[PDB]
């Protein structure tokens, strides 16, 4: 009655120890490749018919950390897909207004997208997946889940996916991560996989008439197609974990007829603005741009460091939660000054270099700040107190390089171990 | 009996790589495995400072630099790093008497101008840089408790040697346990200088034995010690360094802890030889890094190293003719970058399709089988030839996807950040 997870086997895999908050567990659990040290991994992406706002830059730049620190910190290999569904409701709705076409419209808020993402230093995925350029792919993959009996045709041209056939079946249970969440249908939760389209709006042949792919198949074709029958990661804001990602789940178990398409299911909490999810339809909403005229790149990113990825956050507006940032971002920048000056005029010549107990005490703390923060990072990426960990060492560098005779090469390993870590973070100094 | 023993550091607690490193104590490789945690004390043997150094020095050090970043930047170990500077030397003494400025002006001189040939070189500092010079009281603490330890004695002119038979006797000891077959005021002639009783016009130092200079071992003992403690995850330095240098080191260290292995892990880098000599400054045969850098870049030096397995020794020929190579590879490696960063800067999302091809797909498996080449490589002695040339293979097939095929721009950027990620590893700048 309750659904099973199975964890990868540790056997011949990479193993750091490191724990996440798996949504398919609703626990902690040790992260564990499927394959040596690769990690699969698909992000919903955006729906490109508006510009992106501030609770989206939460969750891109939220999973950007999290990559960063996989692949900079842990040295996990990622592969990395995300989709633009250019095609949608909303983006009819909103080209037939505008009296552009359904293309343009999508291609213009993609591009303010990718902007958008860039002038927040978030990496790009190695795939970018489009629904528009897919359609064909979606068409045979609906095909298979029908041959495999659990998905049926209605008289007016669309596909709906059998929930009940789907549950039947003792490999296969339907709303793994939300359970409790659950006229020409055979049961009303059954959703579209294939929708008959009227013929004004958009729509592609099949062997089922005109139509347009339903709200959830894009994500499942896509990913299967590119990274296969086994995701190590799949990740999103935690609003689409119920109906949309329970659904890709049955969607691709029904596709491959096997039980764990997914092995950790990752979702960043929702950055509220006024107690209140920060949404369009609220029209609370502060464009990323809005932001960037008033906050640089760094200081955002501080944001959301200062508040757990899988937790939600209250964004303050007129600067109240942002003054927090500005003063880190602050202390960053005249740490970085004063290092970067000590060490570029630095003199071998006439300095002295004996090995002090004030340079051993420094040494000691600046071990032991590697050691807190590679704890911080095996607990589900706990960016807020790796964050302190670094101004608290900064605190003790500063006080340093005040008054003791400082030993360059010293200062020189900190300063490269602590743009590691903003490397990590995505900083730049 | 009769032959060294060496323990192997447990597993428990750990990082665990499966870096498999060539051991001088063992003569064989073997796995690597810190003494704590992920950390790495490591000492390493630098120059005696009274002249230029040339392309051999240049060797040992950016071969080392190399692994350090491969420890640290590829690996993720802690590594705290000591280096010596010997600013106190018979050859200091005389080569000061003959400039006519006082011994410690020409040594900081040639001091100062090392440390600018490997910035010029791309060579990151140590943790701490220790002169004798700054050691001397610690040093003569250190020659007071092997005493103490009853493996050194005092001849009559004041001077201290260390005591190889009484060592040797202890069944925690073994002399020389590297080059076990390299072996009047003395016991015995293998005895060696602790500290030297000063000859008249040099310069000296107090000691209870009197006034005197350091021995040419007990200050790496003695700074590496202090600042590292009584076991070293490694040591470092060219082969010829291994017999008597480094062997009579870990006589002194483990005569004054009075333990048995003082290094887990004794890293020798082979020698540059030049026309099938060592280059050398008694042979006068060298080039001066200076020299070297007025002909040739960092990166091309660099390459230079990378194509020639740290451990080994090389041949160097002379006259451009080893260089052709390297500067080709720097030029592949420049236009490379030149090529990909356009093709990224006139990418045009508007118009591009971004199906994940055939081509695409060809690509990105390369691109993973790589990484898990290169992997391999690090792992097997840190193997920089055979990792370099996986960079090549993969640049070409880059270059090749980048003319033809439709692109995939994250894609390429992924692949530029992880080969940005190797050659910071290899300390290249492009
Ligand atoms: N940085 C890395 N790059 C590529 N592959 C890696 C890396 N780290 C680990 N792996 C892969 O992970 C798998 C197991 O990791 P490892 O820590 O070596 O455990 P094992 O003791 O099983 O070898 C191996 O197939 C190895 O190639
Ligand atoms: N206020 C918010 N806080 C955090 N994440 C959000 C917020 N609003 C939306 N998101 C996330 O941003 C991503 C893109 O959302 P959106 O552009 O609305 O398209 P869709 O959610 O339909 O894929 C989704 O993962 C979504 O959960
Ligand atoms: N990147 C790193 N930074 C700091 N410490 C590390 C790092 N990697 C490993 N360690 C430390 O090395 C030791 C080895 O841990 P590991 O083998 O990964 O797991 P376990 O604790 O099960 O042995 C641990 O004490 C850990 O804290
Ligand atoms: N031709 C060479 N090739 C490689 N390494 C060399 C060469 N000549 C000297 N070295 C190494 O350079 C380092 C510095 O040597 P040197 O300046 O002679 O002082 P010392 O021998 O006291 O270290 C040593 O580790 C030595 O083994
Ligand atoms: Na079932
Ligand atoms: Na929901
Ligand atoms: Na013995
Ligand atoms: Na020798
Ligand atoms: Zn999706
Ligand atoms: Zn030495």
């Amino acid at each position: 009655s309750l659904p099973k997870w199975n964890q990868p086997s540790k056997e011949g895999k990479k193993i750091t120890n490191l724990f996440v908050n798996n949504s398919l567990t609703h626990s902690k659990v040790e992260f564990i490749p499927q394959e040596g040290n690769k990690i699969k991994w698909y992000a919903c992406g955006p729906t490109v018919y508006d510009a992106a706002h501030l609770g989206h830059a939460r969750t891109y730049v939220s999973f950007d950390i999290i990559r960063r620190i996989l692949v900079n910190y842990f040295k996990y290999d990622v592969f990395m897909v995300i989709n633009i569904t250019d095609i949608d409701d909303k983006i009819i709705k909103r080209s037939v207004e505008e009296k552009i076409g359904f293309t343009e419209l999508a291609r213009k808020w993609e591009y303010e997208f990718w902007e958008d993402m860039k002038s927040l230093n978030v990496l790009l995925p190695t795939a970018i997946t489009r629904v528009s350029e897919y359609v064909g792919d979606i068409v045979k993959y609906i095909e298979k889940i029908i041959e495999n009996k659990y998905a049926y045709v209605s008289e007016e041209g669309s596909v709906y996916f059998d929930i009940d056939e789907f549950k039947k079946s003792e490999k296969h249970f339907y709303a793994r991560m939300e359970p409790l969440s659950v006229k020409k249908k055979k049961n009303a939760y059954d959703f579209a996989l294939w929708k008959s389209s009227k013929p004004n709006e958009p729509h592609w042949d099949s062997p089922w008439g005109k139509g347009r792919p339903g709200w959830h198949i894009e994500c499942s074709t896509m990913a299967s197609n590119i990274l296969g029958d086994v995701l190590d990661i799949h990740s999103g804001g935690i609003d689409l974990r119920f109906p949309h990602h329970d659904n890709e789940l049955a969607q691709s178990e029904a596709f491959f007829d096997h039980s764990q398409w997914v092995n950790y299911f990752l979702h960043s909490g929702h950055l509220h603005i006024e107690g209140l999810k920060m949404s369009k339809s609220l029209k609370n909403f502060i464009t990323i741009k809005n932001m960037l005229t008033k906050y640089t790149s760094n200081q955002i990113r501080i944001l959301f460091l200062l508040n757990k990825w899988d937790n939600f956050m209250n964004y303050s507006p007129n600067g109240e939660s942002m003054v927090q940032c500005i003063e880190i971002d602050k202390s960053f920048t005249n740490f970085f000054a004063i290092i970067l000056m000590k060490i570029k005029n630095f003199d071998l010549n006439s300095c002295n270099l004996y090995w002090s107990d004030a340079d051993n005490k420094l040494n000691l703390l600046f071990r032991q700040t590697k050691n807190k923060i590679h704890e911080h990072f095996l607990d589900n990426f706990n960016t807020p107190d790796a964050l302190l960990a670094i101004q608290k060492l900064i605190t003790e560098i500063n006080i340093y390089m005040d008054k003791e005779k400082i030993q360059i090469g010293l200062l020189l390993e900190i300063k490269h171990y602590i743009n590691f870590i903003f490397d990590t973070f995505g900083l730049i100094y």
